[PDB]
């Protein structure tokens, strides 16, 4: 679960993880759907460690949400060889785990 502060840190773990999948969640701390998956989110990180997890807060990271074009929260935006390859929105679990399937 990194903790990405700037879009300089999303560029830099996609870097780092080239033919990984790289799962974003865009999320707010004043998100109650944020906050209710967020466990879910975590223990799917522990579940599969082939994938890259990461989150940004689009109040502190309002340049990363801006350039994804993220409004709805939280939106999960999947980067594979520093291409985004699928996003959706909501604190929707089955639809979470369909798309880390998809495309791990």
């Amino acid at each position: 679960m990194r903790v990405l502060a700037t879009a300089a840190d999303l560029e830099k773990l996609i870097n780092e993880n080239k033919g990984r999948l790289i799962v974003v969640d865009f999320f707010a701390q004043w998100c109650g759907p944020c906050r209710n998956i967020a466990p879910k989110v975590e223990a799917l990180a522990k579940e599969i460690p082939e994938v890259e997890f990461a989150k940004v807060d689009v109040d502190q990271n309002e340049e990363a949400a801006a350039k994804y074009s993220v409004t709805a929260m939280p939106t999960f935006v999947f980067i594979k060889d520093g291409k985004e390859v699928d996003r959706f929105s909501g604190a929707n679990e089955t639809k979470l785990r369909e798309t880390i399937t998809r495309h791990k």
